[PDB]
């Protein structure tokens, strides 16, 4: 197997159009959840999630390229883009081979589907935009990159849910760890921020209702949380084989030294109370590292802010780390960007990447009462410089999917 | 690197309810397209397809279960129950860690989106079923499977659009290949014949128009052949490692020895003219699975009834395989079940295995008159009996993503 390393970060959040202004808000405990503008939300019962606000596509695409591509596309390909500036990565016909894109999201083009729909329902089939198929299916991110790029490495996307942007970052560093790829941008992408997003996670009341105070509304393990909070976004990272990067004289942020996955096998939108499936998962990314659980110095949780998750992350670290799960830190950055669903775990992954470069544990905000068992290093209200030699990253989906990364310094 | 074999089949298609069914008609050169009975198109310009005809999800799930599922989503367990059935295997606490699930689609849950539209615009979003999103989001095969049949293996979905199938399987093998599982559960599903579906595809100009003579619609390589048809189904393969397989004494079909990744990087959904992708795809599977392209005996091609899409497969068969171009035997099964988009890969690798298994060339029906330059054996009309001793399955999908497997008698 050979060594992955990462180059290169991109980012849109609702804390900013970038990682360092991204990162800046983390490091700040700035919420980035408020009442949401871009359309009416008056007769729902949750008003308010994490936007992306003043995203310039044109700072990307033309009008012509950016009008076919429903939002969470514009998002995966301002995020990649991105990535790939700040990797310093330069194709050519010699490499063009040998750098691939697995960019995924968990639901894909709800508002472009919303729009079609509409002319469907009200003029018939035949007002249908041409493009409607290719601007709205989620291996499009990947596709258009790999375009307009000329990538001619694999070419896939992952559909995993809320653990998408995870699986995603993970395979494509087995492409690379196995010689199929020396380069891949990896991550994914989200906008459901729609009727039918809001509507469906309303349906479910799976969302905070705090709508008279938004940014308190995202408490993970707080004993007043109520649900998770929806937010738009998307993280890329540029991953490529550590003699390729140090070859070019590349930038190297940390490595990636373990991928874990897991199914739960219990339930379509519960997680199991103990969270065996997510202690699975830890523990075969810990051994896929080679590593030790006393080597962890810092977790970034799925943290979502319901009732059931929570706990059962707590849980399920407990019985991955037995006593060391009170010397290392977790923190939810989900108490600041809310849930960004299949983009959540691209940018939490870049999170964990610069509590490595910056050696400081991200805050989980909004963390006034931890709730019973919940009694662990969570990083409460502040940013908390310390030792990390070694990150991990968990997402935990419907379905039962589960997905962890393993980072360590270079 | 571990050896992957196929010990179970399971299928839904426009031909049958499951693989002997639906490999009786093909063997038969049966066509399973006929005008679409499930809702009125007189308003559409393509008004025929390729339906699952007498579908019984009670065989599978209560009525309760079913009703939550999108139809892609009953099609994916449908197959994947068969496959699992079809391979003896028995999950147990011993093994149940080893074994995953890689279920894809290409578009996924159109028709229960395009529903909950239809509630949302005209009666409000209090009408949004509570099921909405774990009910219509891809990665609820893998998912539902997992809970129904207790997988706690790797728990994932692709989403490469016509793509998916073969995406799909061929890193399930890549998981067992490299010891991540035992076992994985791998294929695809699709149900797009919805308004969206039909008018999306219909919009882009894609779909044959040939509404007076539907089963002789889908004519690849034809002179008179004027787009794809579009079909519904699913596909799913038992992968196992072959140390497994001989343990607990399974049958095994064939072995999946080769698999390859392209991007084309050309355009968002036509194939580049000399089939340039494709056939850095098929290398890619060939060398991957270390074989001379002489030893190519069947290729089960894309082959969609494109005037692009033919000729550009046939320009890079000849690139492959030059002279012996001429000596293999390749056809298009679409031209019977039409294009099950993400499913059309898990489909036709089950038709590549049972190809293996009989020893026979399935058709290409409706080739009255072959294309200028189409002229390799291109199985026209009827089955032939054949030495086969490797075979090849090729999709090609929007976005320019490409995939080839290869499979071996064991
Ligand atoms: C911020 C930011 C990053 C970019 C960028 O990558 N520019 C595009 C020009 C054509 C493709 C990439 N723009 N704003
Ligand atoms: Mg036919």
């Amino acid at each position: 197997r050979r060594r992955v390393v990462i180059t290169g970060m991109g980012m849109l959040s609702p804390l900013g159009l970038d990682v360092p202004s991204s990162w800046e808000g983390i490091l700040a405990g700035r919420s980035g959840i408020a009442p949401i503008e871009h359309m009416d939300l008056s007769a729902y019962s949750t008003r308010f999630g994490g936007s992306v606000k003043g995203f310039n596509v044109e700072e990307y695409l033309s009008a012509k390229e950016a009008r076919k591509l429903d939002l969470f596309i514009q998002y995966g390909l301002a995020a990649s883009f991105q990535a790939v500036r700040d990797s310093g990565l330069e194709v050519t016909d010699a490499n063009r081979e040998r750098i691939g894109v697995s960019m995924g999201s968990g639901i894909g083009g709800l508002t472009n589907i919303e729009n079609n729909c509409r002319s469907l329902f009200e003029q018939g089939p035949r007002r249908i935009s041409p493009f409607f198929v290719p601007g709205s299916i989620i291996n499009m991110v990947s596709g258009f990159l790999s375009i307009h790029l000329g990538l001619q490495g694999p070419n896939y996307a992952l559909t995993t849910a809320q653990t998408t942007g995870t699986h995603s970052i993970g395979m494509a560093a087995r492409n690379i760890a196995y010689g199929e790829a020396d380069v891949m941008v990896a991550g994914g992408s989200e906008m459901a921020a729609c009727g039918l997003g809001l509507g469906g996670f309303g349906a479910a009341r799976a969302l905070s209702t705090r709508n008279d105070e938004p940014t308190r509304a995202s408490r993970p393990w707080d004993r007043d949380r109520d649900g998770f909070v929806l937010s738009d976004g998307s993280g890329a990272l540029v991953l490529e084989e550590l003699e390729h990067a140090r070859a070019r004289g590349a930038r190297i942020y940390a490595e990636l030294v373990g991928f874990g996955m897991s199914g739960d096998a219990f339930h379509m939108t519960a997680p199991p109370e103990d969270g065996a499936g997510a202690a699975r998962c830890m523990k075969n990314a810990l051994r896929d590292a080679g590593l030790d659980p006393r080597q962890v110095d810092y977790i970034n949780a799925h943290g979502t802010s319901t009732p059931a998750g929570d706990i059962a992350e707590i849980a399920a670290v407990k019985s991955v780390f037995g006593e060391h799960a009170h010397a290392l830190s977790m923190s939810s950055t989900k108490s600041m960007t809310g849930h960004l669903l299949g983009a959540a775990g691209a940018v939490e992954a870049i999170f964990s990447v610069l509590a490595l470069r910056d050696q400081v544990a991200p805050p989980t905000i909004n963390l006034d009462n931890p709730d019973e068992g919940c009694d662990l290093d969570l990083v409460a209200h502040e940013a908390k410089p310390r030792k990390i030699d070694v990150a991990l990253s968990n997402s935990f989906g419907f379905g039962g999917t589960n997905g962890t990364l393993v980072f360590r310094r270079f």
